[PDB]
């Protein structure tokens, strides 16, 4: 038993809600929340940008230290770095973004990532300004992590077509 409230079942370990993530991280206080990170850990908008403004910049400010000295990510890849106010760990995870032309098929591994943890607070990897299908990300997403994942649709409009499409 958690303290995941309000959520639709979607299989053995996938549950959804419109929400935005922000709040709910500040309401459960997560073991793990899901960013969706760029290589550079340059947290500017979409999700990555609205996590770090509730960090009040400290989210930014240790991710350019870990950028500083290890270098960018890969897409596809993922470091755990603080969860700061909102979490206790942040999982940064590097989806594809269709906007810069990146591989879709990098999607899987991306989230493949999920399955170092045994519950996790996220996003659809790639979706939003990424410039993935929502749909496909959670289609991947229900076939390739076998955690427990409690995702937030931030747009109502979208978390209903995700449902009523859902294979
Ligand atoms: C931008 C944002 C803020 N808080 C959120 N919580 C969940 N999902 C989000 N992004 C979804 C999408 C499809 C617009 O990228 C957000
Ligand atoms: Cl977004």
């Amino acid at each position: 038993v958690n303290s995941f409230s309000g959520y639709l079942k979607l299989t053995d370990n996938v549950y959804i809600k419109n929400a935005d993530i922000v709040e709910e991280a500040k309401k459960v206080k997560p073991t793990v929340v899901v960013n969706a990170a760029n290589v550079y850990l340059k947290h500017g908008g979409g999700v990555a940008g609205a996590l770090n403004k509730a960090t009040n910049n400290a989210m930014q400010v240790e991710s350019d230290d870990y950028i500083a000295t290890n270098g960018p990510l890969k897409v596809g890849g993922s470091c755990v770095l603080s969860g700061h106010n909102l979490a206790k760990h942040c999982l940064h995870v590097v989806g594809p973004n269709v906007n810069k032309g990146e591989d879709i098929q990098l999607l899987k591994s991306a989230y493949e990532n999920f399955n170092q943890h045994e519950v996790l607070l996220a996003p659809l990897l790639s979706a939003g300004i990424f410039g993935a299908d929502p749909i496909h990300s959670l289609r991947v997403c229900v076939d390739t992590v076998r955690t427990n994942v409690y995702l937030a649709v931030f747009d109502k409009n979208l978390y209903d077509k995700l449902v009523s499409s859902f294979l």
